[PDB]
């Protein structure tokens, strides 16, 4: 009593139930006809933060008891390896559970169907490189850099009326990112105050702080000082004197501190030609250590060679309407900053959320040099090949391979259902065009029938389709073989 | 009581439950290694009744409120024009309902799904498309009359060591039963004397009664008289007719008995009414009332009536009959549990064979039809339009369970059998199927197992076509009072 | 429970509820894709019965406590002089009740609204002119004899695949029915009992429609062509009349809009895509153009040949206003002592 | 039973219920015979607050857990651009999901239905921009300065028996206000005293050439006036006595923005419901005119306009059914000037009355109504964890 017993049939059900509940919320998200979802919570949750990206919201919060959090957890590894585009990997894993009900029909050890996943491993082989994919994301690329998949990621979001322009900007960010050093420290801030562009690109880093109105406007061959400690009247001057004596030899051009700064030094900095920052955020500083070669913040000894300072251009310029400063010209080159100035339409803030996906979608396109045809083109093609395959295998092999094949049929149907036209007409015409040999043909939702996907400009990352195939099959597989989910009682 | 009110999700579920309950019981029954079962009830039921034949038990009982009896009632129509071989019609129809859970997910128009039933005619082609079976059955057939399908009905049944000879006899019964005389007038009984043949065939109707020790041995150009009212005037107009035999359903008065012997007329005491009703159809009939009944009011066929010792007991044989619609078979046997079950087999044999002659087609048994059928239908779900295709593909996997059930009852491992089974059927051999004795796969034709083509057609027509109305219905079946 | 006696807001509802319950079963009856629906009952009922025609099944049995059986009884007299087409009189009469939810918020004399029915005579005459009526006919007629309204009556029925062929057969019967006589034997396929006699009463409706086609000398374009044209004109009409007349005018007019929507949905195409394109063709002035269901868009009805009898449209227009009118005027149907 | 669970019919229902609750309270408020309500909360609230203006009360309180506060927030942005007249934007939005009963029987995808809002933008723009014109008003303008929009804004406000005159005054404030620099610097205070005029204008600034304390009716105040610069001036309001009078603090703040919009838009549309009926006649054809996805979408939007004629008529006490019928007839005919005359009880010439409304009131409501509403049906449940 209370140990946590699930009885044969029921334990499988908990896995089953987890997959069905998640799929319904996420399906709305997929495609140009996708929707934003907003969640509101109290306490340390400021306001309803709306996440159109299914992956970000699911593991921020562990809503309930049933097992699915780890399955959700895996998607992040997937996210690191390619991210989003649109969230489809969770859906494919979930739909495989429906056939599990039919797996009690066999009334044999469920494990032989596991070999189906062996088949799935080789299913991936025919689920991959089975007619057409785009090929060749070279490097930099004047036009294919965007205006394609990113637009599709944005399509599920309705901010696309002006936002598709923002999405285009994010590829420029990835190209500068390229070099020796992985994707690191990219800082992007949504800003209140509208403009048609909805974004201006900065070559450095933005921090919104100012010492005071007085002080020199520019600093050259700048040296940056960061302190972990905060800053009869003649005695006060001595603190001033120590700060200046060490400061002059170095040539110090800027000072940034995470905590409160004493007023006396502020006056000294303006005359010297040095700009200081009061209560600068720690997060910007840590990012900075990566960028400038860093240093270690100590007491006033901290000047000279115990600290290192990079020196290109540091200045405060008007960005939008809010006064933020730029740090740039990092010798290391490992990390860079992205700046956005949006419209401010309850659709701007959304841009903050949308470009998170920008790091993920574009970076893969860069390394992968491979993709797939969107609008479900990949799924119908794969489905035609798989149904015939089950008879090819000896027999044990056949049951599992065929069940996997029928799963693909539903995906075309889901895209058609959300298009306003019933899917019965759609699948017949869809299959006829795919079986024909035209990989470009796909689901045209605006048309209401079938059309050429490439003209539309919708494409899917190649990694999302190959990685999901091997991963979902095998991940699904661990669940089926586990008869019971065990909770280690209280404590 | 009125009309039962159910809507949408809930209404469908009641139909869903009826199909699953019936399928589990019928499941053990199928094939050579099928199982005999016993049922107990209360009220107007005596003790235990055991029927290997699924159809017989279903007709007798309408136990509860959920829908299923109308479906069950239909199988009798199926029997009249085939029905049996082995019971399998109920099982396939039931598996149709499992797919309905997936239908809610589709969330559009369940009626358009009905068009899958339009595809049912294709199923009539395709289900039986799976490779060529047989083609002759010209009519009567001196050699092709049996020694195939009848044996298969019997194979499930224990009696096959000598029974297979008895089943062979049954086709002869069907040949006289062809055309449209309706499905009526077939009489069978068993006898205590033992022989290798284990059965006999009579050209006429058998009755077991005698007037008394005195009276003539046989009659010719016989006139038959049947009276509703008992004997409890007769000679003067009896002579006029030429009366050869009198049959009365009840007690008979002793005085006329002396008179009949002198006249040369053979009468029957306490004749059973059921024999009498059939006989009237047979002899052109008559109208039975008071002693005024003789002459023209009475019609009598005139071949010959005689009493013949079978070997162990005395019986009376009626033969000829001008009309020709009704005929009888008298069985006897070795004297075993198996002999008693001969009753089980003849009823099954008459119907199986009757359609064997006019069907024009048969199918390979032992699951041969089912595996191949699964292979052909899987390709088509992809070829056909979306939603109708969704219903069609699910149906295809249904065929898979039958191969599993046949191997499983034989004691061999179900998993291993499925893999090896499919490869044989996939290759293209019509003959190859499940050999339970072997434990693997083999040639079905050598076994001699075949199924009537229509047994297969109405297992699926009920599953299909009629199923158009299943989602449509909403409110089903009960009683029929007093 | 505890003794039922309903007044004002909830008393109105019982009339309201009866109309909605009946509509769901009958709505599927209308349009080219419809539901056959079979019912099986207890007590001297032997088997499941199939009747496509909504009116007779309602006649056969009185299933429950709420008032509607008398309303049901009336539809048959309609059958005697014209009867069917598709069963729209029960649903449209019921349709008027949904709007009444709006009326509680109106809180101004519901009774004034009722007088609109009196003014419905004005609406009935509006329906004439609007109806979109053809030429042709030419008595007997080699090709336009059918493949039209009978097809519409039967379009709804599932059996349209095979049955549209035998719908065609019935006009041959009407041609023999013409000439000095006013209003031979035909055999159908069906289930078994008294309920089978439902077919006699149900198919009573099909024979009469065709008979009228030969002696009407007038007919209208089918497939919804008549309905959209009438809708565009009626919107003007509320604006074309004095304010007392206009309120009962304009509300009646939007009702016509729903028919186009039901027709397109059952076809297998998006329901509202059809609505845009449909209105534009009728507005232009082509009476021939209408709803092409296989196409999923709009096309020439005349090429299809589908037409509806002038009488079916003439009578329905007059009948709809009179049947609906009596319900608002009359109480809640009970009182007067001894129960 | 007794828990918060939402799926299928119920998830949609929370959006539905929020809209119906707000509409009943706001419907009374619109029109000359408009009504103002009193709200009482004891938790750290001084007493009952009374707000005639729908926007001010909705912003103030976040009483319940169901979505509606976000919907409320959107109306003020509209106010900055233009805002008021009568509170109708919230009412129209609420009636929009009313049709969703039909939608369950629409038997397809509700999301496709969503393209209604995209359609809504087209339907919305055509009648704002295209209507018969006001033709006059070059600058400052002697007699055409008021007795127009302000009269309509105050129509929903009961004070109109004597406050129509008060509203006349507000344009005079705008004429001085417009020019080389900034919008604002306007202060308004009401005095408890009785006089036919009901209001006074001050050369300078009023705080409670020459500085003195006089006596206005009742309360003592100090007046700074006769400023050499002349660029800045202040308005002092007076009133009869009631809940209605406090309305002026909220009304004037809204009025300054309205008035500013009127001077540099150079465009106006007819008030009294004239604009809405014309749009309705034109929009019914548009769903037809558009391709397909657009049609379900555009037609649903069009019927939303029908309620405005009814809401304006209902307050008057006249039969709502009769009014809608006659209204359509005059607008269809081609007379834009004709509209709803509440004192008349029927329809009349709006231009003779002088009632007109700002071009901005019509463009901002419609452009945001489509995109802002679309975002809300974009999201259904709005899932919460509860914390703190």
């Amino acid at each position: 009593a209370g140990a946590d017993e699930e009885r044969a049939e029921t334990a499988r059900l908990s896995s089953f139930i987890g997959a069905i509940a998640i799929g319904d919320l996420v399906k709305s998200t997929l495609g140009p006809k996708g929707m934003d979802k907003i969640l509101l919570s109290s306490g340390r949750d400021a306001s309803l933060m709306v996440t159109n990206d299914g992956a970000t919201i699911l593991k921020n919060i562990g809503v309930d008891n049933p097992a699915a959090k780890v399955l959700v957890d895996m998607s992040r590894v997937q996210d690191d390896e390619v991210g989003d585009g649109t969230t489809s990997v969770t859906v494919l894993a979930a739909e495989l559970l429906r056939e599990a009900e039919s797996l009690i029909a066999k009334k044999i050890h469920p494990q032989t169907i596991i070999a189906g996943w062996r088949e799935a491993t080789k299913a991936a082989r025919q689920a991959l490189l089975n007619s057409a994919v785009d090929h060749g994301s070279d490097e930099v690329k004047f036009r294919q850099d965007l205006m394609n998949i990113a637009g599709t990621t944005l399509s599920s979001k309705l901010l696309t009326h002006h936002k598709d322009h923002f999405t285009k900007l994010a590829v420029e960010a990835v190209l500068r990112l390229k070099g020796s050093g992985n994707l690191e420290a990219i800082h992007v801030i949504k800003k209140l105050g509208g403009s048609l562009a909805d974004s201006y690109l900065d070559e450095g880093f933005l921090l919104d702080k100012k010492i005071g109105v007085n002080q020199p406007k520019r600093i050259e061959n700048a040296k940056i000082l960061i302190a972990n400690t905060g800053m009869i009247e003649h005695a006060e001057k001595e603190k001033m004197k120590e700060k200046v004596e060490r400061i002059l030899k170095h040539g110090i051009n800027c000072f940034i501190n995470r905590q409160l700064i004493y007023n006396y030094p502020e006056q000294l900095f303006g005359a010297a030609g040095v700009m200081a920052i009061e209560h600068a955020d720690f997060v910007g500083v840590e990012r900075l250590a990566l960028v400038t070669g860093g240093e270690i913040a100590s007491t006033f000894d901290h000047p000279e060679l115990v600290k290192l300072g990079s020196c290109k251009l540091i200045e405060e310029v008007m960005i939008g309407e809010d006064k933020l400063i730029h740090f740039s010209g990092v010798a290391l080159g490992e990390a860079c900053t992205i700046v956005l100035r949006g419209a401010t339409q309850q659709i701007l803030d959304e841009a903050e959320r949308s470009l998170h996906d920008a790091l993920c979608v574009l970076a893969q396109t860069v390394k992968d040099s491979r993709t797939v045809y969107g609008g479900g083109c990949s799924e119908m093609l794969m489905a035609h090949a798989v149904t015939q395959l089950a008879s090819r295998t000896p027999g044990k092999e056949a049951v599992a391979m065929e069940s996997y094949a029928k799963a693909l049929r539903m995906l075309p149907t889901i895209i058609a259902d959300n298009a306003g036209y019933d899917s019965a007409d759609l699948v017949a015409q869809l299959r006829a065009a795919h079986s024909e040999g035209k990989t470009t043909a796909g689901l045209d939702m605006k048309e209401g029938t079938i059309g050429d996907m490439s003209v539309l400009g919708i494409t899917e990352s190649f990694q999302v389709k190959r990685q999901v195939l091997l991963s979902a099959a095998e991940a699904a597989e661990v669940i089926l073989r586990v008869d019971n989910i065990i909770k280690a009682a209280p404590r």
